[PDB]
């Protein structure tokens, strides 16, 4: 399985920490391929210790799975090293993840950027349920930004090949995402592409109200309690009334009553041909996306894979 | 049109000085785009001062046509500054100019890796052949590496640009009445063959320039390089014919020497050949997904 490269410690250096989450350290690094003379910027995840022993061959299986993934808003894990930690490489992002982003460019994020980056994140999603894959910590820390334009989901599968011991899932703050958790994954374990489809909600609401923190304030112990009882995310000031019913309907308690994400696609799609109708943003109408020039200019610059046309106006 | 960025002074930055040539001074540069807080690679190129400047309009006209190259061995330019002096804008290519690469690599690179160089030169010169651009300043110095398994040819049209003269590069046309074409550009090619073939020699070492057309017109060329059979040194040979017309296509460059590359080492007798293959395809893979994610036709392998 050629997708996958098995790096030496001799060949790869982290430099500077770029962050810390549930799953591990991300690093800004530089592999060096040997023989040669120059120093290629990587981002390198030291992943913390799986709660079980699993070979590394199971280690391997998994890594092998997450480099196999072939689609423009997906990230595709490129290497790994297997030393005495679990260390994950993959190209880096320069601007960060969209969670980030979107807290450091409140005031400057139009209804086109927002509603395009959740097509893009369904898409992505889209694809992952395809391959029969459930990534059970899709959030906005999870979507990273190759460009404004060009969003990628990440850390899929991690959940699963590190798991969390049963401790987090009742803690304050924990490893464990309760927050952006499916009912039926806070109380029975259960993860399914319908149970992504929450966490996607949960997401969207993150973008549209550029970073809050769902359910702040509220202790994580009682979540599954508040939403027995019917209470969900309130509605962001910018959402219309069509935007915040599709959230509602990725909350349903009954997982096959919730949307799928080819239909998410095609919804979140019609409403970027009609951006102004389903946000309401002021000053939204120099927000627009970037014209060719600054696209053909950033594609060539960094951004050089295929990809879906962004969905503009009409 | 849309294919060419007009850039501000104020959003990017030059850091470090990698090279110079006959046209200026190449920069490692940082874009910086507005209102974001990432700082972007690039290649910076500030034009001397020309002695006979052009009008601002024909520069413009210029850098369109650069900008229009699309080829997967052709270097796009990008953006362009247009103040007091002329800056242009690329992609950065972080291996290097060939000529250099083959020089530190003297001692590891295989057959397999400088035949398909020639394949890929051959290939985008073919492709501004296409275009009905002629290069003039074809060399070692002027294929860029994006990756070793993915060279680029840059500075296309500058020569004319600026209007310091690679005089043991050039077609002796070229040499003796300025006569500039595709058929030159092909005597270009096999002299910058040569400096792949030799691992960057110094063509015509302890020849003056201006001695180079009178010997051109006595019959004496570049050697056979030691590595390099005669199948090799003949079309080397059959580019540097008195008649341009003579002289092989681009086209059937890019045919003989993939011919060649199926099997390389009956082509190029390399010592210690038997180690230094093309990346498997974990590696390149690996390369590709990390800094070359653009469409490419596969490398030649030996069969
Ligand atoms: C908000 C989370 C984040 O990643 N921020 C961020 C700041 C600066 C950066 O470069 C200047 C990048 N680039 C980047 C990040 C990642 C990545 N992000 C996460 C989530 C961390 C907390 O949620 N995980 C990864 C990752 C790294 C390496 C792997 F092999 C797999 C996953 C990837 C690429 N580039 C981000
Ligand atoms: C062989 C000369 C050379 O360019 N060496 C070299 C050393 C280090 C580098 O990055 C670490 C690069 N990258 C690179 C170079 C160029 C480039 N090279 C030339 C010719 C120099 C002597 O002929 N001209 C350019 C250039 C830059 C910007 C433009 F808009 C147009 C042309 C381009 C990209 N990356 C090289
Ligand atoms: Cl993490
Ligand atoms: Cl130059």
């Amino acid at each position: 399985q050629a997708l996958l490269r098995i790096l030496k410690e001799t060949e790869f250096k982290k430099i500077k920490v770029l962050g810390s989450g549930a799953f591990g350290t991300v690093y800004k690094g530089l592999w060096i391929p040997e023989g040669e003379k120059v120093k290629i910027p990587v981002a390198i995840k030291e992943l913390r210790e799986a709660t079980s022993p699993k070979a590394n061959k199971e280690i391997l299986d998994e890594a092998y799975v997450m480099a196999s993934v072939d689609n423009p808003h997906v990230c595709r894990l490129l290497g790994i090293c297997l030393t005495s930690t679990v260390q994950l490489i993959m190209q880096l992002m320069p601007f960060g993840c969209l969670l980030d982003y979107v807290r450091e460019h409140k005031d400057n994020i139009g209804s086109q950027y927002l509603l395009n980056w959740c097509v893009q994140i369904a898409k992505g999603m889209n694809y992952l349920e395809d391959r029969r894959l459930v990534h059970r910590d899709l959030a906005a820390r999870n979507v990273l930004v190759k460009t404004p334009q060009h969003v990628k989901i990440t850390d899929f599968g991690l959940a699963k090949l590190l798991g969390a011991e049963e401790k987090e899932y009742h803690a304050e703050g924990g490893k464990v995402p309760i927050k952006w958790m499916a009912l039926e994954s806070i109380l029975h374990r259960i993860y399914t592409h319908q149970s992504d489809v929450w966490s996607y909600g949960v997401t969207v609401w993150e973008l549209m109200t550029f970073g809050s923190k769902p359910y702040d304030g509220i202790p994580a112990s009682e979540i599954s309690s508040i939403l027995e009882k019917g209470e969900r995310l309130p509605q962001p000031p910018i959402c219309t009334i069509d935007v915040y019913m599709i959230m509602r309907k990725c909350w349903m308690i009954d997982a096959d009553s919730r949307p799928k994400f080819r239909e998410l696609i095609i919804e979140f799609s019609k409403m970027a041909r009609d951006p102004q109708r389903y946000l309401v943003i002021q000053g939204d109408e120099r927000m627009h996306l970037p014209s060719p020039t600054d696209s053909n200019f950033y594609r060539a610059l960094m951004d050089e894979e295929d990809m879906d046309d962004v969905v503009d106006a009409d």
